[PDB]
């Protein structure tokens, strides 16, 4: 529904879609720091959204027992983690590809990149599916 937080995931998302093409440029960017740099910053921007607007929902919420309440809590907060992981993992998955380039010592890249490409689209799924949850117990979270 367009919320701050989603569209600084969608930059994330957009971002990540690029990376999954392995275009020239990609690859270039792979090997320094950069791709991963400017992931992390995308991922830190899309928790600290997220955390503002868990907050600020809870300024309107529908009164329910302290435990279901506690529990919708617990259960939105680890969808939130969860979150996080999937993009902490995408960006370990990039940083390993930087070393087994170097391991290579000037050897063709290609299959590590077809490796690589088969990869990222799994951890891609993985991040989509926690991130459609997360949004929808958010959707639910303040009429309790």
């Amino acid at each position: 529904s367009g919320q701050r937080w989603e569209l600084a995931l969608g930059r994330f998302w957009d971002y990540l879609r690029w990376v999954q093409t392995l275009s020239e440029q990609v690859q270039e960017e792979l090997l320094s720091s950069q791709v991963t740099q400017e992931l992390r910053a995308l991922m830190d921007e899309t928790m600290k959204e997220l955390k503002a607007y868990k907050s600020e929902l809870e300024e309107q919420l529908t009164p329910v027992a302290e435990e279901t309440r506690a529990r919708l809590s617990k259960e939105l907060q680890a969808a939130q983690a969860r979150l996080g992981a999937d993009m902490e993992d995408v960006c370990g998955r990039l940083v390993q590809y930087r070393g087994e380039v170097q391991a290579m010592l000037g050897q063709s890249t290609e299959e590590l990149r077809v490796r690589l490409a088969s990869h990222l689209r799994k951890l891609r799924k993985r991040l989509l599916r926690d991130a459609d949850d997360l949004q929808k117990r958010l959707a639910v979270y303040q009429a309790g």
